[PDB]
């Protein structure tokens, strides 16, 4: 798949190259360190909701793993060759991220079902939905991506069709959040439409980076696609998952949780 990606058209400066090296390997220290306070966080977290949290976990270590993965396979590909960064092997592409995204998105999905106060057979059918429009929407994507340097036609129509299934996730979850944000406690009625912008402000970034080799395809492109991903990552997936613990503490302490009301007390 490298040689199917535009990355491995360009030549690098010194300071492309390390820019994005830094951006991947700043993404794995801001999921790491935020999967420390997930985990320390979980303890305030009743029962009901504790599966949330433990949610946002996974998904900082496996955003991290891949962000790890990409940083090593960037240094790995390329080296700084008379002048410039230069390709030296097969080793970079962006096909890693759309496969953790098959377990990515079904984890951040799931998280806020579960604040949503979603359960028994409506919580199972309604992710069994979701799963399976953002599956196809992950796949489809990764599919187009393949041709983002031979055929750019082609990444537009299998992008046409990702993005059907997207906007069918994106009612799934608007109508959910929508009808049972009158259950939510503790004022988090109101926090849970945040999270729904938030989501489509963040998502929509995504399809964005897609599109880059329609519109950019040059090295600062390929900067720009590199630093979309990040500012995405870093809302999708940290930013939401500090608010997805939020409502889930808060809502907590409103059911009667003890550790939940000592721990919104001692701040
Ligand atoms: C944590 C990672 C997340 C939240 C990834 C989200 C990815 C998308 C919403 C991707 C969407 C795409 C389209 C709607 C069309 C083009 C292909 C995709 C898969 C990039
Ligand atoms: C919401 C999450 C925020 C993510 C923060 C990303 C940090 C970097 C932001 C801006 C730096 C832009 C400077 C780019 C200089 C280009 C160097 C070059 O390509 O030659
Ligand atoms: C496609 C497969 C989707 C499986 C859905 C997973 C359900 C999550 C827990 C909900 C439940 O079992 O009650
Ligand atoms: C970039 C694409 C942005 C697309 C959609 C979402 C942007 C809106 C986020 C604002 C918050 C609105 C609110 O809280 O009512
Ligand atoms: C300017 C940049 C703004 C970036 C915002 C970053 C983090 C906020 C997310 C933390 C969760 C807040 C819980 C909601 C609440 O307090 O009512
Ligand atoms: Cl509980
Ligand atoms: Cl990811």
């Amino acid at each position: 798949n490298s040689m199917k990606n535009i990355e491995s058209l360009f030549d690098y400066s010194a300071g492309q190259f390390e820019f994005i090296d830094h951006l991947l390997t700043m993404g794995v220290g801001v999921h790491f360190a935020a999967l420390i306070f997930f985990l320390v966080v979980s303890q305030f977290v009743a029962p009901k909701y504790r599966i949330a949290t433990a949610l946002s976990c996974i998904v900082m270590v496996s955003a991290g793993l891949i962000l790890n993965s990409q940083a090593v396979m960037w240094t790995d590909a390329y080296a700084y060759v008379d002048g410039s960064y230069q390709l030296q092997d097969l080793t970079f592409s962006n096909g890693y991220r759309y496969v953790n995204w098959m377990a990515n998105i079904p984890c951040l999905l799931l998280q806020l079902l579960i604040v949503l106060n979603l359960k028994g057979k409506e919580l199972f059918s309604t992710a069994t939905w979701l799963i399976l429009a953002a599956w196809g929407m992950i796949i489809t994507g990764y599919v187009g991506q393949l041709y983002e340097v031979d055929d750019i036609a082609q990444l537009m129509i299998w992008g046409a069709v990702s993005t059907a299934f997207f906007v069918v996730m994106n009612w799934i979850v608007g109508t959910k959040i929508f009808k049972n944000r009158a259950t939510m406690l503790g004022g988090t009625d109101s926090t849970i439409t945040k999270v729904f912008w938030l989501m489509m402000f963040a998502w929509t970034l995504y399809p964005i980076a897609y599109l880059v080799p329609a519109f950019m395809n040059n090295a600062d492109g390929v900067v720009l696609r590199q630093l979309l991903f990040t500012i995405a990552d870093i809302s999708s997936k940290v930013i939401y998952g500090l608010m997805i613990t939020y409502i889930a503490i808060q809502q907590s302490a409103a059911a009667g949780y003890v550790p939940a009301q000592q721990a919104l007390g001692r701040i």
